[PDB]
């Protein structure tokens, strides 16, 4: 039940298809729509533990380019009240002299 | 200059193809140690001397093993004749909700061509 | 403002004093009601915050060693104090364990935590 | 072992005293307007198996001369030897409005040399 539409508190949403390959494809949301791609464990444990996954978005589309990219690392918790809990990293292009301020960290919980 | 073969501090290698649309596709070998990678990058970076932002994902499942884990690498590409990728990474393992708090490792890694 | 007792719904509390000189001093109780769950906290905070509605930057550290136990590890929380009818402190944390250099790649966990007064 | 003067790449220096109590005290910097107070904790009885010593400290970027309305925390470990080093991951948080809270925290890493 990863496949579907997910919403986050700050009002971002995304649409993903989970393939049998372990591939993740979709969009993160026209001028605000970006391509997403990632991977998940297509054979998780059945001991109650969640399903590890991660995905990337580059913040460039045919309308805008913020010269940066975000990655989300987390797990999927299934059932009726399904959730994806993540932590993310956002890196912007910078000079070497200013690389030390190039990466933000944060967290986000998604609901279906 | 992203397309190609990269090696890091202790024995990891990946082969990556950077596509016009901005896709990153390739293979990550942690040493049978090969795994699928996929990610995104800025295919129209600035020309003021800044680096090129990118990120990628590896889920540690191949046909030979499954670690119930995935790592994401976030960083930037730096050209030159000393071309490199500086990243920070997050590694999340599948856990029980009770153990969620210790689900995620953080680290950094530099890669060379 | 910051001075007082703070709780995280997962069964943890801390008592702190925010000093005139930017210092944070108190005790962290890992497990509500458990006296052997108590550790020294120390930190720093911005004693002259912006008055534009911004929160107050702060940080503290706890090494997980006391008279009772030693986990060979330390956590640092980085975040901000946000005033309101219900005051909160929003943080990101790092937990580092001692390891050999061979295992250093797995020495540090990252997470987040919110505390309410 | 930890007590002493430490250097990292960028050009930053910190002077610290490790107390018997697990206390870490010192300064992050010798000109005064670049000088900030640090406090932290360390594992005062590390494992005896080759492991490093866990430690952490905090700096609030306010002094008599300036205020950046932010704070950095360093989390890492000390590794002894004649090439002793401190390896750290860090978090820098700035005070923001409700609206900017999502970008209030930077992460990085840093190695310090004695």
């Amino acid at each position: 039940g990863i496949t579907g539409t997910w919403y986050n508190q700050l009002g971002s949403t995304f649409i993903v298809t989970a393939g049998a390959d372990g591939a993740l494809t979709g969009t993160y949301e026209a001028e605000s729509r970006y391509v997403l791609t990632g991977r998940y464990d297509s054979a998780p444990a059945t001991d109650g533990s969640g399903t590890a996954l991660g995905w990337t978005v580059a913040w460039k589309n045919n309308y805008r380019n913020a010269h940066s990219a975000t990655t989300w690392s987390g797990q999927y918790v299934g059932g009726a009240e399904a959730r994806i809990n993540t932590q993310w990293l956002l890196t912007s292009g910078t000079t070497e002299a200013n690389a030390w301020k190039s990466t933000l960290v944060g967290h986000a919980t998604f609901t279906k």
